[PDB]
């Protein structure tokens, strides 16, 4: 089968608390003995439009955290502000704290999120950092301070903290260093995404996944040039594909016998011509949020 | 804002896998108290997949030739029954992380989460139906027999599939966790047929409702239909009747929204018979029928578990 599937949650979900400046309430992240937590929380109403945080933080003391890991309290011990994120010092240090990682991700790979509300978690799901830097997630209000995620032996490589909900729908945060992704800043001011392009080995990678799974009829019997194509991509709003793209799809051109060459004058057609009608793999859309690596550990 | 398939949190139920094995046929299950529920299909050797006798097979069978593996931990299995297609093994240690939990048999339509395990360690979690020919299309391969399904309802866990099988069609089929199958199937290596699916109406209408929650609402027409002229349109784009009870369960989506639910067949109806031009609806360009309106509830102006 294929699917879209998110990692296991449970070594997150013992790392989510909640953190309250005043009457602003967020998630937070309990790794060890410091909670990490978007600097937006020392904001008050009347500071979310233009905030100065070295003054709003300068402020501040250790006692005006609140910071509950469920029924319990956590006293903060010390606190300090890492870019656009505020790092807060605890008394205990988390039993439940995984193996963990602090990665920057690219666009185009992928993550795990769990959408938390006041500290408990609601659902899991998959999505992408699309192109112009933003996800097309699922948060709600009290959403920010979710984190995103991926799982590779036991190590829990954090890649994401939800932020803000731009105008458009999409979403915006950063990394677990406070620097955002993308030309955002964290302030309740519209900003605009930015045109978005389409994840154009993603989308190779899961018409591969198609043949895998019966679905073949995208098949021509045409082939390009990596020069052409990214000439028709272009048109489209597409990706450019590098040599690198081709050398990660290998083992996807190995099991279909399939060259990327080929693959990509399949979608160079259903780009120029269309799909008219029909479905591919369950979706009557071109797929981006599959990355290569993931089609291989499913198919 | 935003709306994708989203499952519960996995964390309680992955403190309840372990690993089962029977000489050498290794299967996942599941460890809540002192008992290890897991398909009985363990007991089956390489020649016993195709017509296998399991009340002679586990006649043969005895307690210290069950190897189930918490982890690192070793577990003693001091007990052994067979539950329909289901083999409980009693264990000297009770599960430490048990959760609160129930046992519950869904029908179809209805989704839920599932924890796809191998060699006892789950490895992703993705959401599912069950659908109307008693299948369900996942994502598995070999070794995943012995991964549940579950629904969370405020810290219990509701316990309703495991997995056994990868059908001729590529769909899966599995049991409760009393034994009793989803559906006409048998767990033998035989050739079996799911039989024709129909698509789940109610679960459609929620997904547009869920649609007009999240501003796509393009689609709601000026135009309104009876529940017979509908079922008249809808058995002939191979969807299920819409029943009475359908639309009672989606009376909560129809006061937040301000739409009727008639109203919102009448949309349906509109985009079976015409289509969708291109549009997309909620980041698809298909209908979709893995939505209960309970899911849109969960995900639109809901929160925790
Ligand atoms: C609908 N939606 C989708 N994603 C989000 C994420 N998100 C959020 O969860 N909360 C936000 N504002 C807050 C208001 C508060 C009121 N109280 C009492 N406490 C509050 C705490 C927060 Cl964070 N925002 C807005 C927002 C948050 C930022 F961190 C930022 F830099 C700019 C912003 F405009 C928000 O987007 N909601
Ligand atoms: C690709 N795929 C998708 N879903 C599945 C589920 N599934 C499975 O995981 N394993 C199975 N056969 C086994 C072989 C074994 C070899 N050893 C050493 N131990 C084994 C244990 C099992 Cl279960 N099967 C086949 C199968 C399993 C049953 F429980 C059944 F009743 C009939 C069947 F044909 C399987 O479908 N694999």
């Amino acid at each position: 089968g294929f699917r879209k599937m998110a990692f296991p949650s449970g070594k997150v979900e013992g790392c989510m608390v909640q953190v309250i400046c005043g009457t602003t309430t967020l998630n937070g992240l309990w790794l060890d003995d410091v909670v990490y937590c978007p600097r937006h929380v020392i904001c008050t109403s009347e500071d979310m439009f233009n905030p100065n945080y070295e003054d709003l933080l300068i402020r501040k003391s250790n006692h005006n955290f609140l910071v509950q890991a469920g029924n319990v309290q956590l006293r903060v011990i010390g606190h300090s502000m890492q870019n656009c994120v505020l790092k807060l010092k605890v008394d205990t240090a988390n039993p439940k704290t995984p193996k963990y990682k602090f990665v920057r991700i690219q666009p185009g790979q992928t993550f795990s999120v769990l959408a938390c509300y006041n500290g408990s978690p609601s659902g899991v799901y998959q999505c992408a950092m699309r192109p112009n830097f933003t996800i097309k997630g699922s948060f709600l209000n009290g959403a920010c301070g979710s984190v995103g995620f991926n799982i590779d032996y036991d190590c829990v490589s954090f890649c994401y903290m939800h932020h803000m909900v731009l105008p458009t729908g999409v979403h915006a945060g950063t990394d677990l260093e406070g620097n955002f992704y993308g030309p955002f800043v964290d302030r309740q001011t519209a900003q605009a995404a930015g045109t978005d392009t389409t994840i154009t080995v993603n989308v190779l990678a899961w018409l591969y996944a198609a043949v895998i799974n019966g679905d073949r009829w995208f098949l021509n019997r045409f082939t390009t040039t990596l020069n052409d194509f990214n000439l028709v991509a272009m048109k489209y709003n597409y990706e450019p594909l590098t040599q690198d793209h081709v050398d990660i799809l290998g083992p996807l051109s190995a099991q279909t016998g399939i060259a990327v060459l080929d693959m990509c004058a399949s979608l160079k057609e259903l780009l120029q011509n269309g799909m008219n009608g029909r479905t591919i793999l369950g979706s009557a859309l071109l797929e981006d949020e599959f990355t290569p690596f993931d089609v291989v550990r499913q198919c």
